[PDB]
């Protein structure tokens, strides 16, 4: 029966472009999750360190606020 | 006294806080800089990877187009 | 207590550089981290991507094969 | 139909197929590119930061060196 010869085909060629359209999506999927699970491991480095270094920053203004005072009462005595 | 030793000491802890900050606040910097052009190149990737797979879908969705059409016709023959 | 501050100051010194390692160290720990973090994810989804791709190219090589079998046949009839 | 419809069906799907094999490898062309300037910018950062973190250290070292060469001698007039 050519009218099944060519629905075979058909639904064939249909299912052939349905397998390549979704494993298209999955590349588009798989790629746009990368990004989504790079990117907040990155914003995540960034607030970190930069907490870290404002940190780091705040204990030497301690270092050199304790060293000031100091200097401040031996020069009233000098 | 050496309130000259004193003042010359008060600046020299100044100057020492201050190349500290500089060089922390750049670290920073280095750091926003690193995690923007990672950022930055992620969203070309991601967009013309994207536009790459539309291509391939819609000339392959085009190939099927044809396909099933020269289908159709040969069933109204067939 | 002659030298007792000349000595107290430098054991809040000694546990201030010290603070001022263990807290660079530990910056350039999370950059370091955040690297490989970083780039075993992108081995991921390169590896996961290609493998995506190739599984297209297959599937679209094998359909295509099927009809060059089928063209060739009907030549055979033609 | 004829030898000639036959042939020329042959030849659409080796341009459809030779489309999807380009388009495919240059998506994965795509990727692994992104993926190496992502590693770069990551060298550049890990580089600049590790040397400017390297420095904030040797000078705050620099300088506790001096702050001690200082009290050294002080403790001989003491």
């Amino acid at each position: 029966s050519n009218l099944v010869e060519l629905e075979a085909t058909r639904v064939a060629e249909k299912e052939a472009l349905a397998l390549l359209r979704e494993q298209a999506a999955s590349v588009g999927t798989q790629v746009e999750e990368a990004a989504e699970r790079i990117l907040k491991s990155l914003l995540a480095q960034k607030q970190e360190v930069l907490g870290q270094l404002r940190a780091l920053v705040e204990a030497a203004e301690e270092a050199t606020r304790e060293r000031l005072t100091k200097i401040e009462r031996q020069e009233q005595v000098a």
